């Protein structure tokens, strides 16, 4: 059915145009895109702008193989799914996001969501090693900025473990 809210939608956006370096660049910013696929990726966040020009016939699969990748069941898509779905919830929990937010109806944009609370918390502690800031950077520091204003709920726990350097 339809989804109740999707607040993340207009950071979405504006990630979907950035590139992977502008991320991985930052220990902690990298590791917050490197859930769930175990490593950096925007895919998510390119399937769920609405500003990226994609082709509706191939986003069926590519839909698939993200979710296959991601938990790792391969032998029934519908599985695949459910098995994705559960992935979001596991993080969701971790990350105090409100799980009503997240009802498994569009797993491209619920992806999306977990990331961009993990780059809010991320964002934090590379920013307290005085990282440079890119603009990145200050997109999330200016979400951040709104939501402790407008609703800070919607950034979730404070519980961000830092990377650690090799």
């Amino acid at each position: 059915g339809a989804m109740v809210a999707k607040p993340f939608q207009r950071l979405i956006d504006l990630i979907g145009h950035m590139t992977l370096s502008d991320f991985t660049r930052f220990p902690n910013l990298k590791e917050a895109i490197s859930w769930p696929l175990g490593e950096p990726s925007l895919a998510f966040f390119d399937l769920s702008s609405t500003r990226v020009h994609r082709n509706d016939d191939i986003r069926r699969d590519q839909i698939a193989t993200l979710a296959m990748r991601s938990c790792k069941i391969t032998n029934d898509l519908e599985d695949s799914f459910v098995g994705l779905h559960r992935m979001i919830a596991t993080e969701a929990i971790l990350r105090g996001i409100d799980l009503c937010l997240l009802p498994g109806f569009d797993l491209m944009y619920e992806v999306a969501h977990v990331q961009c609370v993990r780059l809010l918390q991320a964002a934090k502690e590379d920013i307290s090693n005085a990282v440079v800031p890119n603009s990145a950077l200050i997109v999330l520091m200016e979400e951040s900025l709104m939501l402790r204003s407008s609703l800070p709920s919607m950034m979730g726990r404070n519980n961000w473990i830092p990377v650690i350097p090799p």
